[PDB]
Formats: C-alpha cells, sequence, structure tokens
C-alpha cells in the first residue's frame, strides 16, 4: 500500500520496515 495508518494497517496487514504495508514477508520481513 502507499503508507500505513501511522504504523497500523487493516486486516492485520504488516507495516513493512519501510512504513508501507501488505500481509507478507515482502513487507513484514526484517
Amino acid at each position: 500500500v502507499g503508507e500505513c495508518v501511522r504504523g497500523r494497517c487493516p486486516s492485520g496487514m504488516c507495516c513493512s520496515q519501510f512504513g508501507y504495508c501488505g500481509k507478507g514477508p515482502k513487507y513484514c520481513g526484517r
């Protein structure tokens, strides 16, 4: 996604280390 809701996303999608989001290791990793 564009950027999280200040480090929260819906349906437990992970805010990446980059402050973007999506429900997987692409974001959630590291």
